[PDB]
Formats: C-alpha cells, sequence, structure tokens
C-alpha cells in the first residue's frame, strides 16, 4: 500500500539529452534518430527576444553556428530546419540509444513525468498535469529550456512537451514535439498571461478511490447525486464539469472499491461545501487533482514497463 | 522558479535490476558487478514465515535453486552467501552497466530516490525520506522487494535501502545494502510495530526557507528566538528538538535569503501554534518535512550529475 507522486524511469529519455549551442546561448536538445529537436529561441540574443522574426534569424545562421554536444562527443549538425516553434537540427550521427517512441499532443489534465535538465545534463525527474489553462506547475531554472515531458506505454516512450519559458506567475509553457504550443502563448519574451486555472474534477475523484483502496473513508457518506446537481455545484468552486465520458473512465475504480462514482460525486460535494474540518486524505489537507484514474489504477495495482 | 517533489533520474539503477526466484517465490535482485543482492526471506515459503531459521534454509539449497533473470537473459548462480539480512548471489557474468556505486548506511531525516519494480521490471521513482521512527512511507505492492532506494552525487550511485516489508499500519521497513535492518526490525512475519514517530524540524526549515525563495512571505515576521525557547514549544508538538549543527546546515539557505535561522524559527513557533488558517505555502496546508537543506539548495539553485 502507500500513495506516492510517482514518476515514470526516466532512463529512456536520458540517453537521449544534449546540448545545444548557438552563439552565446546553451539550452537542452532531444537526440532521436539523427535529429535534434530543440527551442527555436536557441537562436536569439538580447535585442531579438521581445519581437523576433525567426525567418530572417535563421536564414542568417549556418550549420557551423549550431554546436551540439553528447557528453564529450561533438555532433557535427548537416542540417537544419523549422517547424513551427521547434528547430530541427540534423546530425551525422544516429543516437544509438534511440528508444521506441512517438509524439502525441495531449489534453488538459493528463499527467506526464518531466526530465529536468541543464546543460544537456539530467537534474531530476518529477510527476505533473497540464492544467485547464495550457501551463503546468513545473520546477525549472535557468537553462531548462528543452527539457521534456513524456508517459511510457509498455516499451514505448511518447514524448508530449518540450520546455520553453516560464511566465510571470511563475508557471511553466511549452510545447509539444511539433512545436506548436500548449495554449495561447508565442515564443517572444513579452509579458503574457495565463487563462484562469480550473480544478481537474475527474482528477480529484480518481484520488478518492485511491484514499479508499489506502483505507481513508472519513468522508464517505449514503447519499447520492445526479451528474447535474453535481455540476452545478462543482461551478460553484472553479471545478471542471463531469462528462459522462468522465464517468465511464472512473468505472475500473468504481468496480474495485464498490462505490459508485455517484456515490463519490456526493461526498465530494459535501467535501467543497463543508471543508476538510483539519482532517487530511492520503496526507494532504487539500484536494489533490494532479493524479488521472490511470495513475491511480497504476500505482493501486502495479503495472510494469519494459 | 517552482517546488517540485523531486527524485533523482533513475537510469544508472534501472540496468541493476534484476528477477529472482527460488521455489515459488520470486522477488527482485539488485546487480553490481558479478553479485546479485535480494532479500534473504526470498527462501522462505508459508510455513517458514513466522519464525524462520535462516541458516539451516539456506544451508538446504543449491545453486541451482536459484533463478536469476535479466530481461531474457538467465544468469547461472555459481555461489551464494548471507551476509545479515541479505542473500548474496554470486553469479557467473559480471553486469556491464554496473555504474559507479558505493554502499551507505542512513540517518533519520535524510532522504533518498525510490525505485519501485516488480518482476525485476522498474515500473516508477519517488523520493521519500527516512522516519525517525526507521521506517519510510512509501507506496509498494505485492512483489516489490528487493527495490532500492538511493541518492547520486556527481557520478556515483549511494545505494542506501533495499525493500523487505510492509507493517500492518502501512507504512515500510527494510535494510541498508549490507543487510542491516533500519529500526528495531526483523525479517519475520510476526506483527512489529514502528516507535512513534515525530517531525523533521530541520525539514520543515529548509522548506519554509524554500518558499521564501518562491515569493511566499506571509509567515514572515520580526520576531526572534533562542534555540532553547524554540525546542521547549517543537517538543509540545512532536517535532525533533533543534541542534547547533542543524543551525550550520542550514547557514547557506540563511544566506541567500537573508533571514537569520532563529528569526525562522520564531515564524514556525507561530504556524505551531497558531496554525495556518486556511493559507498555504508552497501549494500545501500542512507544514512539509521530507525536504533536506541539501534537496532545497539543489532544486533553489539547478544542480546536475554525471
Ligand atoms: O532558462 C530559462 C528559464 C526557463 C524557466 O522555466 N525558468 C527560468 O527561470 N528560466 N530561460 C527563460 C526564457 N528564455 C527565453 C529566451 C528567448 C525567448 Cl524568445 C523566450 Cl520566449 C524565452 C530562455 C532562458
Ligand atoms: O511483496 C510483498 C509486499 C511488500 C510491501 O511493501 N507491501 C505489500 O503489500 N507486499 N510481500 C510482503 C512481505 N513478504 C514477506 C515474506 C517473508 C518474510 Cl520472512 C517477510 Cl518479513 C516478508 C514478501 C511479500
Amino acid at each position: 500500500s502507500g500513495f506516492r507522486k510517482m514518476a515514470f524511469p526516466s532512463g529512456k529519455v536520458e540517453g537521449c539529452m544534449v546540448q545545444v549551442t548557438c552563439g552565446t546561448t546553451t539550452l537542452n536538445g532531444l537526440w532521436l534518430d539523427d535529429v535534434v529537436y530543440c527551442p527555436r529561441h536557441v537562436i536569439c540574443t538580447s535585442e531579438d527576444m521581445l519581437n523576433p522574426n525567426y525567418e530572417d534569424l535563421l536564414i542568417r545562421k549556418s550549420n557551423h553556428n549550431f554546436l551540439v554536444q553528447a557528453g564529450n562527443v561533438q555532433l557535427r549538425v548537416i542540417g537544419h530546419s523549422m517547424q513551427n516553434c521547434v528547430l530541427k537540427l540534423k546530425v551525422d550521427t544516429a543516437n544509438p540509444k534511440t528508444p521506441k517512441y512517438k509524439f502525441v499532443r495531449i489534453q488538459p489534465g493528463q499527467t506526464f513525468s518531466v526530465l529536468a535538465c541543464y546543460n544537456g545534463s539530467p537534474s531530476g525527474v518529477y510527476q505533473c498535469a497540464m492544467r485547464p489553462n495550457f501551463t503546468i506547475k513545473g520546477s525549472f531554472l535557468n537553462g531548462s529550456c528543452g527539457s521534456v515531458g513524456f508517459n511510457i506505454d509498455y516499451d514505448c516512450v511518447s514524448f508530449c512537451y518540450m520546455h520553453h519559458m516560464e511566465l510571470p506567475t511563475g508557471v511553466h509553457a511549452g510545447t509539444d514535439l511539433e512545436g506548436n504550443f500548449y495554449g495561447p502563448f508565442v515564443d517572444r519574451q513579452t509579458a503574457q498571461a495565463a487563462g484562469t486555472d480550473t480544478t481537474i474534477t475527474v482528477n480529484v475523484l480518481a484520488w478518492l478511490y485511491a484514499a479508499v483502496i489506502n483505507g481513508d473513508r472519513w468522508f464517505l457518506n449514503r447519499f447520492t447525486t445526479t451528474l447535474n446537481d453535481f455540476n452545478l455545484v462543482a461551478m460553484k468552486y472553479n471545478y471542471e464539469p463531469l462528462t459522462q465520458d468522465h464517468v465511464d473512465i472512473l468505472g475500473p475504480l468504481s468496480a474495485q472499491t464498490g462505490i459508485a462514482v455517484l456515490d463519490m460525486c456526493a461526498s465530494l460535494k459535501e467535501l467543497l461545501q463543508n471543508g476538510m474540518n483539519g482532517r487530511t486524505i492520503l496526507g494532504s489537507a487539500l484536494l489533490e487533482d494532479e493524479f488521472t484514474p490511470f495513475d491511480v489504477v497504476r500505482q493501486c495495482s502495479g503495472v510494469t514497463f519494459q
């Protein structure tokens, strides 16, 4: 038993991280096959940041302007191209450690592991969720651009995020691996603001189920409610509305514990209106929303990867 | 910026995990050089558990009774010996992925990363602390015995824990890599109880400093206190007393923020006596004690490993 904010083993990704330098700027890159992916803002200087024209900036660059380092080994950049907000540097050597992978663009509410890097060197790994406002609450210091977020399905590493910048409020914004930003953000150093964030209802529910699985039942009751009655209350507290798709997804957890989704919703309804009264659930004094129903199953059933 | 419960990259450890089978029992093992380490309780059966005589049990075993699997490859056990509570299986092949490592026995209050495994396959990684009562609040399911805890210093993996069992209260107990249990526990399936747990004062302080570094200052005040006056209060709330060694260790963080340790202690004193009043620090409604002063520096300064 037990319940921790578990990240995926980072081994397969560690071998793909490299250092990319362009002029005075150095950040991280992702080496898969013979291509290195990194944020395109690596080609900007102090003056270009406020409002860069990446097309002009890139055309004024030659392959030799890009220094790519894989530990001690230097990679030769034999070509370069831009795909949206990421730069793709063709190198002469194919990464022999390239795992089976794919690129996926995730939806808000989904979670993934982040491998924070600096100078192409992995510093740590942590779990987090894509907030409804398309930002993530990460932990990044100067030099972390290029760090990636991923998930693991059996033997395939699914990359879903590349780190680009930090917003004034301290939250982070980035893109998928095809260079499309998550959210209404652009890679310019202009002051940008994220929309208002909401709580991920379906995740809080999955977490209450984990609590029940781990012996914490104090918040349960005999009542029930309807999807309509619940949503009315949820919206008053900045919670995402709950859909029928959410209800089905929570099925496996409902079966395992024998508590119907709508029953659990009525308990959540009470928690929102009456607070926790100095009580805790799974060691927390707040309702947690960064665990998806799948994360709960995984940790309460023990699924492994190859 | 940002502050997350960061674990170390697990890559170097992933390559050392193997599956160990003895009869009907299968658990995880750690393969370093030509030796595989695993809990010695892998040689017990249903009847031996209540009160096993490991000496007799081991002498009745032959090398061929131990099946060691490294993925698809089977390892030949050419010898075996017992060192306290761990079994050491000499194999014919030396792990080519053996990293630079060492074994260290940690003190309560220190943190480390746990790589949870099942059938020799890494499932996830998470950070945790050795509680003052010699248990850890982990997340382990059946088949997790043999999973290890470690830290990373530059390029050296320091192993400090091997998972052995779960206590009735849901917390976990294990040994160092030399087989000595942490705490007054023994590898028998008899009902055992951990002593009362206390809060790690020095860690809560390091965490308040992280909060200050991240813009959360609401809990600060102008007051100060003396180590003596603080401890008097701390003990009334089940907090470890604070020593002068703790004060010096917190030095780097004090300098960086410009807030004296004893000033921070007076703020903590207030928090214990007046509660947080529905406020949060770094996203938490409770005082967190699983971040050491070193973990805070690392994450608020960005140290990497090779
Ligand atoms: O390394 C960090 C960083 C990342 C982070 O998450 N937190 C933090 O403190 N620093 N930066 C800040 C963003 N910068 C940047 C340069 C040009 C453009 Cl055009 C844009 Cl959009 C951004 C690169 C360096
Ligand atoms: O795999 C788990 C396990 C670990 C955990 O942390 N949580 C959980 O639910 N299961 N076990 C429980 C402990 N068991 C055991 C056998 C013989 C002896 Cl002599 C002792 Cl001491 C222990 C081995 C299998």
